[PDB]
């Protein structure tokens, strides 16, 4: 079941939810090479834009499928398929924000289809999200732990402030398997290097082109 995922291999996703209570919906179309780590999307703020608050912090929100994995660690999220996963993220800001995602990934007809709910709460009005002065995210090194059938993922990321400065935050990840009826082969504790750069922006970020490069490595 790893045949499902090809060299090439096209996404939709639709984002729908809220940060300090304003709502938005977004919609992303993109593609990778899954077995490169390589992968690019074009997002459109489609309702509730322009946001109040920076896209950065649904950046990383946005494709667990497109992770280089080498022959050595067993890629969890390939051999969901066709089924695919779930994830729940809880990411916590050092100045009090709290954001709460959950993702289900599936496959229909060759493309991965992906929702996502987003609610950020208790943002400080006058800190660097609220006010839009973020310059993306500094790469980061997630750590994944075998878990009942699942992984739990460990990041701390530091999220770039206008003027210099790192606004610092971290989150806590489970991916659970919807696969049942077939075989799952679990890796050991490893770690995913990820950078996550914006090559594109327009029109108060309701338009956004960013490109993901994660690598699974031995710990």
């Amino acid at each position: 079941g790893e045949e499902l995922i090809k060299e090439n291999m096209r996404m939709k996703v639709v984002m729908e939810g809220s940060v300090n209570g304003h709502q938005f919906k977004c919609t992303g179309e993109g593609e990778g090479r899954p077995y490169e780590g390589v992968q690019t999307m074009r997002i459109k703020v489609i309702e509730g834009g322009p946001l109040p608050f920076a896209f950065d912090i649904l950046a990383t929100s946005f494709s667990r499928t497109f992770i280089k994995y080498p022959a050595d660690i067993p890629d969890f999220f390939k051999q969901s398929f066709p089924e695919g996963f779930t994830w729940e993220r809880v990411t916590r800001y050092e100045d009090g924000g709290v954001v709460t995602v959950t993702q289900d990934t599936s496959l229909e007809d060759g493309e991965l289809v992906y929702n996502v709910k987003v609610r950020g709460v208790n943002f400080p009005s006058n800190g660097p999200v609220m006010q839009k002065k973020t310059k993306g995210w500094e790469p980061n090194t997630e750590m994944m732990y075998p878990a009942d059938g699942g992984l739990r993922g460990y990041t701390d990321i530091a999220l770039k402030v206008d003027g210099g400065g790192h606004l610092h935050c971290n989150f806590v990840t489970t991916y659970r398997s919807k696969k049942t009826v077939g075989n799952i082969k679990m890796p050991g504790v490893h770690a995913v290097d990820h950078r996550l750069e914006r090559i594109e922006e327009s029109d108060n970020e309701t338009y956004v082109v960013q490109r993901e490069v994660a690598v699974a490595k031995y710990s």
